[PDB]
């Protein structure tokens, strides 16, 4: 890793950028799972009238993320990371209920393409000495917000029992109302990914002395 003074944001931004692809490829012997393609645990939500499930979920694109800024605040003991990427979410979905003003049913495969999604991550940490006297950054909590800035496209198979007219109408509807759909339903999907990524970064930093990857 590129070593930085922690409050040198330009350095930290580059250091996160240069490490990211290698980190998200996974470090299996160290217990760090692959994060591109990231396997999502099975999840479901019931929000705004939509009942949705995703199994075998996959998130592609983190390897290609662009780090916009890293601000490590030693006083507050928080780290703010702003980044963006194109991503895809795939998996076996089910849908029921309604999407906004249209009824929906489906059970099939999904390919959701997200263009220029911006993510704002805040993490709280503590610097802790382990039983052997070695200092580590220990991540505690996080928050994430998102904004899909360019567009999102929805590919869903076997909507409406295979009915092409209804399926075409729904896919058109989703793509037309992509921003609203992202604001209604993005949070649970983001969380399925973020909880896994956070656990992996936390684990990695708990086992790598802070002195090995940063300057005091
Ligand atoms: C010493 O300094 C340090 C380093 O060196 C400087 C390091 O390298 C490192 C490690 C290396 C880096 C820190 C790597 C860190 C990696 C980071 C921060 C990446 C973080 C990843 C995020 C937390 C999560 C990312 C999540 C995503 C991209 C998923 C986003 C998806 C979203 C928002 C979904 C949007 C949804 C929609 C549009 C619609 C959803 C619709 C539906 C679900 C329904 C579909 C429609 C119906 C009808 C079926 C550390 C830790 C360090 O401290």
């Amino acid at each position: 890793v590129e070593k930085c003074n922690l409050e040198d944001s330009a350095c930290m931004t580059s250091a996160f950028q240069q490490a990211l692809p290698t980190f998200v490829a996974g470090l299996p012997d160290h217990g760090v799972e692959v994060m591109d393609v990231l396997d999502l645990d099975d999840f479901a939500f019931d929000l705004s009238g939509l009942q949705f499930t995703l199994k075998e979920g996959k998130l592609k694109g983190l390897k290609g993320a662009v780090i916009d800024n890293v601000k490590w605040d030693l006083k507050k003991k928080n780290i703010e990371v702003d980044f963006h990427l194109d991503a895809t979410v795939k998996g076996h979905y089910t849908a029921g209920g309604r999407i906004l003003i249209l009824p929906i049913t489906g059970d099939g495969q999904m390919k959701l393409k997200l263009k220029n999604i911006h993510i704002h991550l805040v993490v709280s940490y503590e610097m802790e000495k382990d039983a052997e006297g070695v200092d580590h950054v220990i991540f505690k909590k996080y928050t994430v917000t998102f904004d899909v800035k360019d567009n999102a496209q929805f590919g869903l198979t076997n909507l409406f029992n295979g009915n092409k007219e209804l399926s075409d109408t729904m896919l058109t509807f989703l793509n037309q109302n992509w921003k609203q759909v992202s604001e209604e339903f993005g949070k649970p999907v983001m969380e399925a990914a973020a909880k896994k990524i956070f656990k992996n970064i936390k684990h990695f930093l708990a086992k790598v002395p802070i002195a090995e990857i940063a300057n005091v």
